[PDB]
């Protein structure tokens, strides 16, 4: 038998600090390839131990295909392979797009019905460890043709500090997160969906208004905000971002205002649960 193991690299789709994410074909079908750093190549052994633990299998979670270690010349080459997703992420999709209640709930509900499945425990030999993200953010989902989103990215994936700094939790940033309790995980993924809830809500059109794509803070923090700007506005002034006066003219927006409070609370304890907010959203 012969192994075809050629994949195409053709175009880049991201270079960062992670590396860079090419669109690849093997055998006609479209893939996509991330290309690991050295600096980031802690994320490859730990996204690989997790896979090689529970397989995932979701629909809104970004589905794998394999983990490659070669041998360059003097170096080893880390790849991750995963489906593709021609729209590109969240982030790219919402700075060009505005949505209705239709494609708003689908998108956040799609993306909670992911995090729900990271998050919940399933015994069994089909089943799976409860897993917490720790790195949610508008540019680690991607959208899908029917509407729908997946969660990507589980480098930092714990299974029962580290992330974005626009998207960290207070009990982060102020380092009093309970490190040996796996729930404080799942707290900080809330806390991040929280956010991402409100990037998503700002697009969605009401009464011929919307606002346009903006991040998290993006009127109290600069650009590469530091651990400290973060820390002062989430922490020490307890910010969180702006609810506009329209969206209360809206049931949806009204109902989303509420859910993404109940995912800011300063106490982990006192958020919402992915269970909860998928419920929510279903009934919205
Ligand atoms: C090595 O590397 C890559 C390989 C492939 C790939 C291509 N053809 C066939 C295969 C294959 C899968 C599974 C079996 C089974 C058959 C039943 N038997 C009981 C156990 C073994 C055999 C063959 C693979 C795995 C794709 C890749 O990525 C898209 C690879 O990564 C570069
Ligand atoms: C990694 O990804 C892809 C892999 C393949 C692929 C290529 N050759 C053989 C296989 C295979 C055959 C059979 C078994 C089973 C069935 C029986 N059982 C008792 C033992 C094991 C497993 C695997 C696959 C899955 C195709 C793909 O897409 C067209 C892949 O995705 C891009
Ligand atoms: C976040 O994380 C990972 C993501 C992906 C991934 C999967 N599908 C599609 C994409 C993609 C395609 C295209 C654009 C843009 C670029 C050009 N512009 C004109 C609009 C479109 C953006 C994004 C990506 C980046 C793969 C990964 O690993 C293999 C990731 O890491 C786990």
């Amino acid at each position: 038998r012969t192994v075809a193991r050629d994949i195409t690299l053709l175009e880049c789709v991201g270079k960062g600090r992670y590396g860079e994410v090419w669109r690849g074909s093997w055998q006609g079908e479209n893939v996509a390839v991330k290309i690991f750093s050295s600096r980031d190549e802690k994320s490859w052994f730990r996204e690989t131990e997790l896979y090689n633990t529970v397989m995932l299998r979701h629909e809104n979670i970004l589905g794998f295909i394999a983990s490659d270690m070669t041998s360059r010349h003097s170096s080893t080459q880390l790849w991750l392979i995963t489906h593709y997703h021609e729209m590109g992420s969240l982030y790219d999709y919402l700075q060009l797009t505005t949505l209705d209640t239709v494609s708003c709930l689908r998108i956040v509900l799609s993306i909670a019905s992911g995090l729900a499945h990271l998050h919940i425990e399933i015994f069994g030999t089909q089943g799976k460890p409860a897993i917490a993200h720790r790195d949610l953010k508008s540019k680690n989902i991607l959208v899908k043709k029917n509407g729908q989103c997946c969660i990507a990215d589980l480098g930092l994936a714990v299974m029962h500090r580290v992330g974005t700094k626009r998207y960290m939790a207070p009990e982060v940033l102020d380092e009093t997160i309970q490190v040996d309790c796996f729930d404080s995980y799942k707290r900080v993924d809330i806390w991040a969906f929280g956010l991402v809830l409100w990037e998503v809500a700002r697009r969605m059109v009401s009464n011929g208004i919307v606002e346009d794509y903006k991040p998290p803070f993006y009127d109290v923090v600069p650009n590469d905000p530091s651990f400290e700007d973060m820390r002062k506005v989430v922490c020490v002034d307890q910010q969180r971002p702006n609810i506009p006066n329209r969206w209360f003219s809206d049931p949806t927006l009204t109902s989303l205002a509420k859910l993404m409070k109940e995912c800011w609370y300063q106490n982990p304890s006192a958020r919402l649960t992915a269970l909860r907010i998928k419920k929510t959203l279903t009934k919205i």
